[PDB]
């Protein structure tokens, strides 16, 4: 099955501006303040180059330099509508993207002479931070989600193709974060911002929005966006990152988001007006549904941020927002989807995924071979740098397999590194760890191979092993508290698994395999091919397991454990 | 970055008398024949009011009512020297402008009792028409340029702070103007007069002087003013108007002048002893150099004369010399410069400019909005009035955009106005036109939008479009002969551009955009975004292009063309 393939870097942060022109040409526009331009592919997304837009295409009067306007085709007229992420005007095409453009006036007319600054004074200016215009109701209505950070999302609505506009009666909201353990402070408050909208087969609109909770929240409309239900938690985990919904030609729904859990808030997190530090923006994920959202599959990592481990992460090539959050998609053919994702010129990417890979039931890995592409291992230097960022270090390193040969394996231990401690913000990220994604399953079997390091160990040394439903940081010791299933490997007095109350001893200084076969609310744990015990599920999930998470447990520097292979198969 | 800002009217014509007192106080003295006075700002140039000078400050024994004495601070003693534009005495201060003043005697002493008429008979009297004392050679020498109208510039030199004086061996001269076409007569002869002097980094002195040629002329001294090189044309275009050079705190050189070309001389211009009529004094310009004059930028219009279009220009509130020629400068801070400029109470101004505006690389305009501030459009009623002046009319007028809406656009046509003709002096200023400044560039891109008026046209109707290196009058049909690049838009037999030998048709009844992209000795011309042709440079420039000039070409009354926007970008 074809793995995700990076094909280009878009010329703006992802989420707006990616637009199919025809069966072979796709463009990604930009937020340039100069003469407008775009990145273009003429081979259906495989190769790309920059090009200047023609003279009839309007400059970015609104928007910001790092984000393109959203550009959307009207399915009835086959023309395009363009709005900015913020500010500026509503432009409609006549003759396509390379034809004439007209700006919408306050009185519902079209202005051809928008190069005249006097004539721009009477142009319609839609308010708020906007996302993507979406045509609904057999193309007869267009709605544009917009938000205020603390006020919530509402919708700009037009019933005449964008000539005249009204605002929905209500929209989407979500509650403030409540500081309770393990948090020592409050998350940045976003009130159901950055909504994405999908029309369902029964005509309902589903709005999915970014929140300060552990998951995105959602609401529904029965009147094409004029009024919306009470909001509620969605099944898509994630916090303060963006969701995008789409639909393939065959009706399959695609959900793109950053399926992560941030680190608990620290003791200097601020009052929640703005963010203190981002600890959850280094991946992007995909899931699909063939039955109108009744069931979902996939929950696969599209990509991990290539810079995630590095001690200069926060400031390399300018401090602007960075990572793998935000996305937009264009279907390429029956199997392939093009995704623009991420923020910052060193991080944002155009990636081709294959739905057959989304639907796969197995995955395997070896830490020595696959660390850079597949393994989340970063810890943080807890000193805020750049714009709401931390620099990182790898929390674990590859070492020679003590059995000999050429294998390299991952040493997971409690680190002797004072730089990973901030006493004022009261955080200590010295426990090394590692986490790895696999296709989601409510029933599955995961096997991993590990070895106790021949070295000094602390009284509490070992490894907490968890199955989770989103990506928890490698250094997050609270993962077990949210996990679907979790148990410790304890090294002292002698090595053993603790499965409920049962202790299962095993030898140090030798490779061993542990299997977890989970189904419903129970997991059976095996050691070297022999049933060892069972685990009761610690937390229910709306989706199932899609990560295994390993973190050291020692509270003083130790030698820890080595991790070799992991494989997973789901039902 | 602010555009130039008028802040006051000085109490004398510009060029002498503007003097910084301290970090916040600046004064402009006057030529009053009564008790001396000055205009003063106590907020570093922003606001101004008149004040009487204190009792120790001498009256203007020399000079003339419309000009202040020059006042200059000695950088070593921190005291001041004062000389008149003509006549009078040499005064030195002891205790500053509001302290004691002493007059220099013929025998190199200082007279304290200059209020006594008897004692004034033995005071030193420097001859000629004098400009500004300048201290050179680490402040150890002071020199004062002086001239005779037909004899040339020389320098009064003192090596003891103004106590004793000698004259330079030579100075600056410049040739008489020659009456060759398009002239029908000779320009007023001035022999390198009104010099301004700047000390260069290497100790050379540069003198820049007003002439009867198309540009100021210059000469150089290697001995702090005793002897001067042969004279030569300078890079600063202009005729029979004043130059001023100065240097900012950071070493940047500033050149202020009137960057214009006068109309060709007419058939009754006289023998050149004195002027017949001034046709080039309605603007002032600035340029700067950070590399001791090797490279210059700016060439921007500081201001246009607000009265320039009017049919009573020559006589309003008295006929004395008027316009925007003559200037003097005082730096205000790192970015801003105060300039006194012009002549006549209704015309002379104190203006603050910003060096970041001087260094800008773009400008844009729309005729209907910007005509009064930015567009030179005047034609002349060719009847001499007042003192060497013509009354004017606007040669082009704003009309409704035919596309509809509130936009106004400028109609440029051959006028039916016999008042614009003088058959004895043989001039006919009935071709309307318009010209607009932009920052200098040896490379650049200028775009303008035009449309043919729906009306009857003559066989030669159209618009001659020129890029120039100084301001040519709106009604000057010879501009094309001096232009860096030029070409005609012709309306008959059908509308077309003529680019060399290539005819490029365009439609009537619609707006069109022409682009001119120049580099070196060629300009690429585009029409509505499509390359149309090329133009070879018609005349080289020492500086580059800083004006676009549009003039009607019809020789009988016609409907002409409309002009909407122009924009410019240089240093590509
Ligand atoms: C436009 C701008 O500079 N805004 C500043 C910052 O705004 C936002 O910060 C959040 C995180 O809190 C997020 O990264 C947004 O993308 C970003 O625009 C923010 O630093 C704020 C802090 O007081 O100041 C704003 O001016
Ligand atoms: C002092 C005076 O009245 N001078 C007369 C005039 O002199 C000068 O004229 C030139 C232009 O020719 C210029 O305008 C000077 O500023 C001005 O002083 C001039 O009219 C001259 C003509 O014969 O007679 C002078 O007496
Ligand atoms: C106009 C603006 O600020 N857009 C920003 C948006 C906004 O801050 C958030 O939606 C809360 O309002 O989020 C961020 C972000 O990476 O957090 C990137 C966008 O550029
Ligand atoms: C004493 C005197 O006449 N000074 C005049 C000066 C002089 O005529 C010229 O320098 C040729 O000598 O020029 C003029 C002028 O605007 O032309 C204004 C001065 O008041
Ligand atoms: O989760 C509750 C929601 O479930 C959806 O299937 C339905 O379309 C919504 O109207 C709402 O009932
Ligand atoms: O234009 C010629 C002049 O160039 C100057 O740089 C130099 O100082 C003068 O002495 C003279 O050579
Ligand atoms: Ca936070
Ligand atoms: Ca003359
Ligand atoms: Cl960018
Ligand atoms: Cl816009
Ligand atoms: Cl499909
Ligand atoms: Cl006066
Ligand atoms: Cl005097």
């Amino acid at each position: 099955v074809p793995e995700p393939e990076v094909v280009a870097t878009p010329p703006a942060d992802a989420g707006r501006g990616l637009i199919r022109v025809d069966s072979r040409e796709i463009r990604h526009y930009s937020g340039t303040r100069k003469e407008p331009d775009y990145l273009v592919s003429r081979d259906n997304g495989k190769t790309w180059e920059m090009k200047a837009a023609p003279a009839g295409y309007p400059p970015n009067y609104g928007g910001i330099p790092k984000e393109s306007p959203a550009i959307v085709r009207n399915p009835l007229t086959r023309e395009f509508i363009r709005v900015q992420p913020i500010g500026g005007f509503v432009f409609l095409s006549r003759g396509g993207l390379d034809g004439k453009w007209l700006a919408v006036t306050n009185d519902g007319k079209l202005e051809e002479d928008w190069k005249d600054p006097e004539k721009r004074k009477n142009l319609k200016k839609l308010g708020g931070i906007m996302r993507t215009p979406v045509f609904v109701n057999k193309g007869r209505r267009v709605i544009v989600p917009f938000h205020n950070m603390g006020g919530g999302t509402k919708f700009h609505i037009s019933d005449d193709g964008g000539l005249t506009w009204h605002v929905s009666r209500n929209g989407v909201t979500s509650p403030r974060h409540e500081a309770r353990p393990p948090h020592q402070g409050v998350r940045w408050f976003n009130n159901a911002v950055e909504a994405t909208v999908l029309e369902m087969k029964d005509g309902t609109l589903w709005a999915l929005a970014r929140t300060s909770q552990d998951q995105a929240w959602q609401a529904f409309s029965k009147d094409y966006g004029e009024t919306w239900s009470k909001p509620e938690p969605s099944r898509f985990f994630g916090t303060l990152t963006m969701n995008t919904l789409g639909r393939l030609d065959d009706g399959t729904i695609v959900s793109l988001w950053t399926n992560t859990m941030a680190l608990p808030e620290n003791a200097t997190a601020g009052n929640g007006t703005w963010e203190d530090v981002f600890t959850n923006r280094d991946s992007h994920h995909i899931a699909m549904s063939g039955d109108e959202g009744k069931t979902w599959y996939g929950f696969r990592e599209i990509i991990l941020d290539e810079h995630r481990n590095h001690p200069g992460y926060a400031t390399l090539d300018g401090p602007e927002d960075r990572g793998k959050h935000q996305s937009e998609m264009v279907q390429l053919d029956k199997n392939r989807i093009l995704i623009s994702l991420g923020q910052h010129k060193n991080h944002r990417r155009l990636v081709i995924v294959d739905r057959r890979w989304v639907g796969a039931k197995t995955r395997a890995t070896q830490t020595g071979k696959d660390l850079d592409s597949q393994w989340t291992i970063h810890t943080y230097i807890p000193q805020k740098k750049g714009h709401c960022s931390y620099n990182r270090k790898p929390s674990a390193e590859l070492v020679q397999d003590p059995s000999g040969g050429t294998k390299k394996v991952l040493q997971i231990k409690r680190l002797d590194d004072p730089e990973l401690v901030n006493e004022k913000s009261n955080v200590d990220y010295r426990n090394g760890g590692a986490t790895w994604n696999f296709p989601n399953g409510t029933t599955g079997l995961v096997k991993f191979r590990f070895r106790v390091v021949d070295g000094e160990q602390a009284d509490d040394s070992g490894l907490q092993v968890s199955l989770t439903d989103r990506l928890f940081n490698a250094c997050d010791s609270t993962t077990k508290d949210y996990a679907l299933f979790t148990f410790p490997i304890r090294l002292k007095p002698a090595p053993h698994l603790l499965l409920g109350m049962k202790k299962v001893p095993f030898t140090p200084g030798a490779w061993h395999e542990i299997s977890l076969l989970w189904q419903g609310g129970q997991a059976v744990v095996s050691l070297d091919g022999k049933k060892a015990g069972t685990l009761k599920m610690a937390n229910k999930s709306p989706n199932g397991a899609s990560y295994i998470h390993f973190i050291s447990t020692g509270s003083q520097p130790d030698a820890g454990i080595l991790l070799d292979t992991v494989n997973a198969r789901v039902k």
